[PDB]
Order: C-alpha cells, then sequence, then structure tokens
DNA sequence: CGCCGCGTCAGACTCGTAGGATTATACGACCTTGCTTAGGATAATATTAAGAAATTAATATTTCT
C-alpha cells in the first residue's frame, strides 16, 4: 500500500498504451494476453512505468534491482533491458544515452 | 698645523590606523590581431545484440529420516 500511493500516485494498475499492469497483483499485460517476466525485468519495467514519460538515471535503475551486496562486475543493465525489449517489443523502451532509459508514452 | 665649513645619514621599541594628489584632452583609414561562428569527417564511445555457456539460483522429486 505504501510503496503504490507515493510512487505509483495510489493507483493499482500502470496503463501506458497496450501495457497494464498491475503493481499489487504483480501482474503485467501486453494487450489483453499475460507476459512471463523475470523477477529482474518485472523490477525494471515497473520502475519505467511508474515514472512515466521521465527517463530514469541508469544509476538508479541499477541499485533498483541489484541489493546493495550483490553488485556485479559486468553489462547486466544492458542485457536486463535488452530482453525487456524482446518481451515487449523494441518500440516502448526508447534510449537516452548518458542518462538511462525510458518508456515512451507518445 | 690646525682648523673649517660643505654635505650627509641614520637616528629604540610593542600595539591599531580613516582618506588620500586638478590642469586638459580630434577623426579617418588601413592593417593586423585576438577572439568568435561553422561545417562536415572522422573518432571515440556508450549501448545493443546474442548467444552461449556457465554458473547459479531457484523449483520439483524422492530418498532418507
Amino acid at each position: 500500500a505504501l510503496l503504490r500511493r507515493h510512487n505509483n500516485q495510489g493507483d493499482n494498475e500502470i496503463s501506458v498504451g497496450n501495457l497494464r499492469l498491475n503493481v499489487t497483483r504483480r501482474l503485467v499485460w501486453l494487450g489483453e494476453t499475460a507476459l512471463d517476466l523475470t523477477p529482474k525485468e518485472y523490477a525494471l519495467l515497473s520502475r519505467l512505468m511508474m515514472k512515466a514519460g521521465s527517463p530514469v538515471h541508469r544509476e538508479i535503475l541499477y541499485n533498483d534491482i541489484y541489493s546493495g551486496d550483490n553488485e556485479p562486475a559486468t553489462n547486466t543493465l544492458e542485457v536486463h533491458i535488452h530482453n525487456l525489449r524482446e518481451k515487449i517489443g523494441k518500440s516502448r523502451i526508447r534510449t537516452v544515452r548518458g542518462f538511462g532509459y525510458m518508456l515512451a508514452n507518445n
């Protein structure tokens, strides 16, 4: 409840185009079908959709999926975004060099 | 021999300490210089595939216990 009221502005459903995300139920809906999303990809997608339209920093994402203790040594955020874009479509997740990524609303 | 009159130069020491020197001022015209636009060609350079394989972290047996 807390997380939802603060970040998702109180709403239980994020509606961006054909993407619909129930953050409380952990459910992602491409159009009307359901998607099998790994934990990490779910976290990334959650964050991008909550801050709809506005690019999120790379470091914000890196913290958001990676617990302080287990921090890897190589390219992971990029691969996770790649698979998120493969399961969702290259159009949704636009790349903003230097300052992370952005989910397009328009 | 015994002045004698010219410059001449540092004169003890610790604390803080405001205002300070006018006059009267030509136009072009090259020529150069010292800094700014600008316009693409590359060159880094940040990211994206990709896959593949390698753990590796979970899922689901099944065998003990």
